């Protein structure tokens, strides 16, 4: 393992949603062993975003999960080479997003992760919560981690809290591919809890916070 | 609330899977405040079952969940009238099951739940783990509970451990309908951990155990 | 050797529940297997008036009644007299879902009657959706896609209910067909369906149903 | 007023990634909008040889090229000169999934050319599935189901790739069509498609593609 308790984050995201192109960059940092990260985002091309910013935030690194010793940590072993993930996000009204992230060490040697993120979304109804920007936050969640074909899969049932109560459900299916041979975990869970801690009125500037911890289910 | 710490369970299940009809009955008991239940099942019609018994076990009562005080307990408030649920189970190879349970107090006044269960499954490939009986157990899981249309919904990502490693994924979507007006909870989670503790060779006699506890996600 | 006449009878019994609501329905009808046409008269004998839209049932009420061109292998007409069965799932877009099965054999008295043992199960329809609120008009005509897997026949169709005051409510079908004996297996092909309720009393306790169905192999590549 | 000639050109640029693998593809072709026929020549200009089956791309490479009978409203031919765009999702049965978009307008120099700006994105294809292992033969012909929602056009089709050594690999399409201006909206109808790769070099850097497409309104109820 090549991970410090204090680490930086740099990221660039390039995407379109319902055809609307956009670019976002972010500088942040976090504590890989506490499972905590912060990031400051800026919409550098394509703002104000027509859609709810919340659909983006999950694309903005499972290195930042506090793993107990008794569970193998696919992610912390993948470095310095890194890993990537690819994800699908099926919303219950037919809307869907794919996203990919390639995560590696900054080439200058320093304590920083570089993230290359692609994000694409189609079929959101013009009148649904995403297009109408009526989302409040993602609820905390529990991702389920298991192995297939010698790589790691994680599936989570996600839910957006809507304005005036009510939830809007989304199913995630992620694949994690380490850039080198690493020890493979047994079935386990990761609790996540992510929230937007600050944003300007049109979400051109957004600060994001996640806390994440792994476990192996009820005794 | 009309619930004792010690309570009996009686149940009858009637179903077909890939057209193969069957009847199962069960006597058991559990501790509604500890979130623990036991049941003894018998296949009284249609045995030996062509398919994996594991697909059945989740149909064999969210009253048996240990709820903390800070979370509203939809289920324990529904009694003595009871509640019902309806569920769908989407397996990743195309196989799918629906099930329903009507839960009420035994009519003789005693400390016993009566369960009327219907179970139907179609489209399991002749060569998949279910038809080939290659399942080992359901992994522990975390159901996600939220309200819609004044009733309670719970969705869980389930996974069967297969012989020689490997998992076989299933998505649950349950609806819970209390038979009277009850206080409605906020979004929360229920950890489940269920296992077959004993069975004869052809699964005509099976003993089942679940432990279940509610919580509200990572601090 | 096929055992099918151009005139054939249909007898059926359907037993189900939808959102927990139990019901039984029987039906007498007849059809013309080579023209791909069938008629049936249904009676709700237990559980009526039905809380849900009758439309969600009608598709469970036999692919023998499809007009097959000679150049397409007919899985169904070869399966007789032994018959076949099917299993189906029906995924509605609002989360509602139904499974159904049918076991189809020749009436035991030797006459030219198909006997249909049908089971039907529906869960998770929103209290306020078109199905529970009974706001459906009809199924649009459709094209089922037939293909082989694991030595049996699969057919998947995009279905759509027309709602009151326009608008459609989508459903995805996934059916499996299992012949009771070894039969010659078809290439990828299509079945057009067009089914409608031709008559019903106010509460749908009595319903007459009509389907016309024809197989084909998709648009010619040349103009 | 429609602005469509019977002879029309096609220019396109597609930019994507699949399983993270970036690529660019451009194409020159032409078609006959009233016969429902189109041709295109594709070049992989960046990212070749492609690790994945080229077949998963070809459907992104214009519903103007459908022969519409007079009795069916043609959403697409009315949308011009301004054009329309579509967004699509493609759900493969092994978990693989692709989204794509196309923005279709008239070439700015006034000539009779459609310009297509296409984006394509694919994730979660198993390393060992037909797509990554390049084991596809062709898409079977299909019937798309067209219906209206929220004042735009939706079309959903059950697609199927024929694999090497028989067997099919299913995919569900869900497309949305958005005209760039107010146009008359159609009733529920169908489009038959039949598309094939007519020519390619060994690594699919160069591919010629042909589609024939015709609309209809489903099997007559009468024999
Ligand atoms: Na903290
Ligand atoms: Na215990």
């Amino acid at each position: 393992s090549v991970i410090t308790s204090e680490m930086k984050i740099e990221l660039r995201m390039e995407g379109a949603v319902n055809g609307h192109k956009f670019v976002i960059t972010g500088k942040g940092s976090g504590q890989p062993f506490e499972g905590i990260q912060n990031v400051d985002l800026t919409v550098i091309e394509g703002g104000p975003l027509p859609f709810a910013f919340d659909i983006l935030t999950t694309a903005f690194n499972r290195v930042f999960v506090e793993y107990p010793e008794e569970i193998v940590d696919y992610f912390k072993q993948s470095f310095p080479e890194g890993y990537s993930w690819e994800r699908s996000m099926s919303y219950e009204d037919g809307g869907i997003c794919l996203a990919t992230n390639n995560i590696t060490m900054k080439k200058d040697g320093s304590n920083c992760f570089v993230n290359e993120i692609r994000f694409d979304g189609v079929n959101f109804p013009a009148n649904g919560p995403v297009m109408q920007r009526k989302t409040v936050k993602w609820e905390p969640s529990t991702e389920k981690m298991y192995v297939r074909d010698g790589v790691l899969k994680g599936d989570v049932n996600m839910a957006l809290l809507l304005q005036g109560g009510g939830h809007y459900r989304c199913d995630f299916r992620t694949t994690y591919k380490a850039k080198k041979v690493v020890q493979l975990p047994d079935y386990h869970f990761v609790d996540h809890s992510m929230e937007i801690t600050s944003h300007d009125k049109d979400y051109n500037k957004v600060k994001l916070y996640e806390h994440a911890k792994a476990h192996s289910g009820l005794p």
